[PDB]
Parts: structure tokens; sequence; C-alpha cells
């Protein structure tokens, strides 16, 4: 039996609660490039890696003292100037054979001296070359190309090294570190029963989803991350137009393209900007009645998937993304997608995106 | 006074765009000194601040103004910028952008630069008089006027225009630039103001040529790479606020990491071709792609293969050429809206600004 987006969902608890465990080796790896701290990054990445980077930012932004700035590397390369103001580099990449990612790499070590980082599932992949240190994101060899456990883990990965480096550089104390971990832990407890909640959810609309002709997933801030990725997940899945949007720029053009068979869903956290979200979630509720929210700890009827944990908005990048990896995976197979089936095979090698064909099953 | 067969439409203002980029040209010296009065001593880290169309604008104008002038530009959502993003400790010059100068996400971003901040701000805007002047330095006129719709496009080309012109000045004025320059880049724009017309009829031919193919799309994607990205996301947003089927502004790699798995064979995908560094890149991807797909179409400057290209007939560079390769999908957008039925001169959602607190006012729309 060919592993499927569920075999690797179902892996993530354990995955978490290893790296979890293991976190501070790999932030001291990183912190010893940057003994001084480092004000000023840069991150490298394309798609997954990209809206995992983007999960992760404002979590590292608010420990510790630290601008993140996140591009795509293929436009990096060929139409951007490097900063003079900055202090450390990062590339991601699942595979570690993004060519985009590993040129623009490849470009910054030829023309500066600031410290590279690669983080990775194999170490030992073409990204390794272009970086002074290589870090493992904890997910081993994931064989569906459809990621789930890898992007969790590279959010996660993420986190906890921004976690740590402020920590480290004593942006934080030992209380509000130990309490993050806390957090953490707790939300990995969860994963199980966020899994059931997005089965009965799932169960609950499915006759919904079956002829849903556009999906989008609306969020902010921290959650916009999460979105992306919802958009990379039902794009190559499900296979139906899908749009992840940050919730003011729907509000400057998205919102006119709204008909009563766009299937929303809300992503709710906790925030200065949450009465902005409910104002939008009720007024599109009037012009289609496939509305849905996903939120953390309460809910108030059965369009709402309660995450059963709580999670700050920095945090609820990690665990939200959880019940679109789930509606995916369960909305394509509906559909008739048959995902085990592999398709556009020889894309990655023909359009020189990848180093090598894909290690998929 | 309110004639109801007689409202403006998007053609009526595509229509204006040559008269209008005439005069933004014979003027755009006093604008540029305005902006170039507040960073005297020079200005290397710029951010913009700007959402939807304006946002598009920036995206459009940037490399332009980059490839000329040793400046960086950011640009950033402004709601998020205000809520979520910390100011660098290195920049020189804040540029706030907004058509109707009534976008509440824009100016409050502009409020709290204004209130942490020492950098100098400029707005940028078709109306001086609106809220977004009040969190700037100076206020700067896009040279559009009232434009009546709300899908805007002449508008959006004025911004583009004047963000370009304003750059090139800032390039030349600072010695970036020589005098051979600095007047190539004004012939380069004027020979693009005069084909216009050009363009325009090139368009109305191409749809005519392809619009049975149009008609019942259910998707539509636009694929581009550096400056054209910004006509890209112009792209997305018409096409969704107009056509209202599903329509995405991508760049050429991104496209490479997941979007490409989405492609069905009746997906309309139209191919943005300048000529650069990274061009045989997208004739790999249009053959590719070519193969799962027969509703394949290119747009590109100069000549073109067949008649599955429309020839926008002037020379512009892919930094220059975001002013003008908007304006065919300016059109395309009106005439397949249209098409399918979508009867652009009725209003829709238009308690939705002021409701959702993403405006200061109802929308001045005819």
């Amino acid at each position: 039996m060919k592993p499927t987006m569920m075999t690797y969902i179902n892996e993530e608890e354990e995955m978490c609660r290893v790296i979890l465990a293991d976190f501070q080796t790999n932030a001291e790896k990183l912190e010893s490039l940057v003994k001084n701290g480092a004000k000023e990054w840069l991150i490298l990445a394309t798609g997954s890696s990209l809206n995992a980077a983007q999960s992760a930012k404002y979590y590292i932004e608010n420990l510790a003292d630290v601008r993140i700035t996140i591009e795509e590397p293929f436009n990096h390369l060929y139409y951007e100037k490097l900063s003079s103001h900055l202090d450390l580099v990062i590339g991601i990449s699942q595979s570690g054979q993004s060519t985009s990612t590993i040129s623009a790499l490849e470009r910054v070590k030829k023309e500066a001296s600031v410290p590279v980082v690669a983080l990775t599932s194999d170490v030992t992949s073409e990204i390794a070359e272009f970086a002074d240190i290589t870090l493992d994101i904890g997910s081993g060899k994931e064989r569906v190309g459809y990621v789930t456990k890898g992007f969790t883990a590279t959010v996660l990965t993420l986190m906890l090294t921004g976690l740590h480096f402020a920590y480290k550089t004593v942006q934080i104390d030992e209380t509000r570190f130990n309490n993050e971990i806390s957090a953490f832990s707790r939300a990995i407890d969860a994963i199980p029963a966020t899994i059931a909640e997005t089965e009965a959810f799932y169960e609950r609309w499915q006759e919904e989803f079956a002829t849903a002709p556009k999906f989008t997933a609306i969020g902010y801030g921290p959650t916009v991350g999460t979105c992306k990725e919802f958009e990379t997940k039902f794009s190559e899945t499900v296979r139906v137009p899908s749009q992840g949007l940050d919730l003011e720029a729907f509000m400057h053009g998205p919102y006119l393209e709204v008909n009563p068979q766009h299937r929303i869903f809300f992503l709710e956290t906790a925030s200065a900007v949450t009465e902005r979200l409910v104002l939008l979630r009720d007024y599109e509720s009037k012009y289609t009645p496939f509305t849905y929210t996903v939120k953390f700890g309460k809910g108030e009827d059965d369009r709402t998937l309660v995450i059963p944990t709580d999670l700050d908005e920095y945090q609820a990048p990690f665990l939200m993304i959880l019940p679109f990896q789930i509606l995916a995976h369960h909305i394509a197979e509906l559909k008739g997608n048959k995902l085990t089936e592999r398709i556009y095979t020889d894309f990655g090698v023909a359009m020189k995106s990848k180093t090598k064909p894909g290690d998929y099953a």
C-alpha cells in the first residue's frame, strides 16, 4: 500500500513531540554563527517552504529582536538587490532539490559574507552546498509530494528556533521560554483530537464540498501563512480554484468576485483585529450559505471547526493548518481525484525547477 | 446629471488613457521635484504602503525605479503593516498610495509612520484633498482625475506612469543616469503613449479572434516574471472583480511549486513575454502547458509567432513594459465580463467599503 497524505498527517503528533524535545541543538548551531545577535534576516524559499516561513515569521519577530524578509528565490536571484543591512540568510527547501532556492543561496554565498543556514529534511541534499550550516526540520523522508508533516515540521522548527534565539539573546526570560514550550506541548497533545474534530466536520459538511467550484480561506497576521498553504494544498489536490487571502486584501478586490457558490473558510484567532473578521463573516454569510470557521478553544455552532486547545495568534499557524491538510485530502478523494495516482511527474525536471525526479511513491 | 444610459464604463476610461498620459508626461518634473525636496541627503531605502490596484501599481513600477537609481523599494500591505510589522531602522522614505485616498488601511498605516518615525512621507492619490493627505508631508496627484467606475483602469495606469517618471527624474537629478539615458527614457514612454490607440485596436482584434474561447472560461491564469509580476497581480484584481471567475496572477517560478498541479484542459492561461535573462524559462513552460490545455495565449511587445499572440506594437524593455502591458488586460476584463453577461454598469456590493470599515465614505461611482 502506497502512503497517502493521511499516512503523514497521522505521523505529525510523534514527529512534533520529538522536535519539541530536541530543538535546542539546531538552535545552538544557528546561534553560533551569529553570536552577537542578528537583527535582519532574509529567508529564501518557495512553495510550501515559503508558506512555512510566512507561518512562523511573526512568532519569531514577537519574541526575538529580529525582522524577517521572505523572498521567492528565483525572483530574488534575477531581480532583487541584496540589502547592506542583512545579518542572517536562511534557505528552506524540504527536498533540498528546488533549483531556485539553491541558486539564490549560491548567489548570496558568492556576494556577501553573511552567515547562511539551510533548513531541509535531507541534510545531504544539494542545498547544503551553499550554506555554512544545514539543519534538519525533523520530518524524515515524506514520500507523498503533497507535503503535510514536512510543512508542519518546518513551521515548528522555525518557531522553536526563534524561541530559543530569543531566550539566548536575553529578549525573553526562562519563565516565558518554558511557558512557550508548555503551549506547544499542549498543542501536540491536542493533535489527535484535532484530527477527530476535522473528521467530524468533514462528515457533517461533505455534501457541500462535493461540487464546490471555488474555495477561499481568509486570515490575518500569522494566519496568512496558513491561508497560503491552504491555497497550495487545495490547488494541488482538490484541484478546483482555491485562494488564501489576507482579510484586508480581500476588501480591495476579491470581495467583488463572491457568488452564492463560494465556499469560504474564516480563520479566527484572538487578536486586536478579530472584530474585522467577525464583520466580514457576518456580511458574506448573507451572500453564500457555504461559510465555515476554524478557531481555537470555543465554538458557537456546527459550522465552526474547534481546535481543542488554546494557542495565541502567533503560535496558531502551527496547528491551524492541520484541519486543512485533512480537508484537502478528503475533499480531493470525494471528488474522485485519486491522489495516489501522480500527475505531471516529468514537470520538475523538464522545467529545470528540480534537480531530480521526485522521490514519491 | 445622472443619465442611466450615459454612464461611463471601463472603456470610457481606457479611452482617456492616451490623453491623460500626455499630460502626465508633460508635467512629470513637478511631482518629482516635490518628492526630491523631502530627501535632499539621498534616499536608499523606500517603503511603499498600498493595497489593491495601488499595491499592484507599485509592484509594476518597482524594478524600473530600482534599475535606474541605487534604491531598494519594499512594498507592504498596509493593514498587515500596521498591526504586525516593525519599521526598519534604516528606512529613508515612505510612500502611501491610494487612488481614492479613502482606503482606511493605507491611511492608518501612514498615521503610524507619522506618529512613530521622523522619516519623510509622500502620499500619491487622485484626490489630494482626501483623508490620506493628513498623514503625509507632501501629497502628489497621480493625474487621473476622478474615475467614477470602481474597476479602475486609467487610475492604475496613471499610478504606474507617475511612479516610473518620478523614479526616472530622481535617477537623473541625482546623477545616477546620464542625460542621454534620461532623454531616451522619456522618448520610450512617449512612443508607448502614442502606441495606445494601436494597442487598443490589436486587443480588439485579439478579443474578436478568441472570444468564443473566453465565454465559458471557468479559470484564468496570467504568468509573468520580474517587472511583469505587477501586471499579473493587476490582471488578477481586474479579472476577479469583473469577469468574476477565479483568476490568478503568478510568478513564473512560483507556478512551478504548486499551481502547475492544478492545470486542467479548461484553464485559460496567458503568458506575458518580455525580453530578459529568463525568457527561455517562460518558453519551456508555455510549450509544456500547451500540451495540457488548448487555451493558451501570449502577450508580448514588438512581433509575435502566431495569432495566439497579442502583439503590443512598440519597443519597451522589461522594466518599462508594465506601463503598457496592462492595457490589453484592462480591455479584456471589460469585454469578457460583458460577454459573460456580467453587466458591469450594474453596481454590486456597494455598502461593503463603509460597512467593513475599509473605506472612509461610499464610493463615488456612476
